[PDB]
């Protein structure tokens, strides 16, 4: 059981059992975006998703830049974990941008 990641990202996270899923961390990177990994790990639903940081709960869906929060060092967010991971079919899209360059 091992897949690789897209954004590079790696982070601890912990469950209510025991289990571990990495998760990806930024300054610009909020649970909205970061959902997408943990998806990846385990598949939990980011909706219902609890975010526990120094060991205080939240819910708010900010930045850490914008909440100037410390998320990029050892957080554990994950509601009644599963086990499920694999390195095809899992969340993840194309990071394109827009073009509209005409002459």
């Amino acid at each position: 059981g091992s897949l690789v990641p897209r954004g590079s990202m790696q982070i601890f996270v912990k469950t209510l059992t025991g289990k571990t899923i990495t998760l990806e961390v930024e300054p610009s990177d909020t649970i909205e975006n970061v959902k997408a990994k943990i998806q990846d790990k385990e598949g939990i639903p980011p909706d219902q998703q609890r975010l526990i940081f120094a060991g205080k709960q939240l819910e708010d869906g900010r930045t850490l830049s914008e909440y100037n929060i410390q998320k990029e060092s050892t957080l554990h967010l994950v509601l009644r974990l599963r086990g499920y991971a694999d390195l095809r079919e899992d969340p993840d899209r194309q990071d394109h941008h827009p073009g509209s360059g005409a002459q």
